């Protein structure tokens, strides 16, 4: 299991513009297009992102390209962020993927806000950190995904995804 497979499980693949869990216009593998209520705004962002007139629809290849970009941008974001970098550097391979999953979903800024949890992961207090992470809007809103993530940090293995 790797970061792409893991995110492909959590986000799904959709080749037509759709609304995410929060109501935002999204495409492919969790690629947010716009927070704007306008489907047109969305289709506009899409064409700009793909470089073609897509009329709200993309190909598998195009979804994967956006996916490649997104994951890269997530890793680079972590590496450039003063709060995240040290956490990431302190973690093992599996847990690093897990942090990436969070950043892909909620953005750098969003994860960097989880001060206490970050500190606990840094300290390798797995159980404590799992309980702290569970006390969030994130968890309450997407509990099945959050639980997979939390369990992954908890055990440091891919069991939660070997199911799926």
């Amino acid at each position: 299991m790797n970061i792409f497979e893991m995110l492909r499980i959590d986000e799904g693949l959709r080749l037509k513009i759709y609304k995410d869990t929060e109501g935002y216009y999204t495409i492919g593998i969790g690629h947010l297009l716009t927070k704007s209520p306008s489907l047109n705004a969305a289709k506009s962002e899409l064409d700009k992102a793909i470089g073609r007139n897509c009329n709200g629809v993309i190909t598998k290849d195009e979804a994967e390209k956006l996916f490649n970009q997104d994951v890269d941008a997530a890793v680079r974001g972590i590496l450039r962020n003063a709060k995240l970098k040290p956490v990431y550097d302190s973690l093992d391979a599996v847990r690093r993927c897990v942090l990436i999953n969070m950043v892909f979903q909620m953005g750098e800024t969003g994860v960097a806000g989880f001060t206490n949890s970050l500190r606990m992961l840094q300290q390798k207090r797995w159980d404590e950190a799992a309980v702290n992470l569970a006390k969030s809007r994130w968890y309450n809103q997407t509990p099945n995904r959050a639980k997979r993530v939390i369990t992954s940090f908890r055990t440091g293995t891919w069991d939660a995804y070997k199911n799926l």
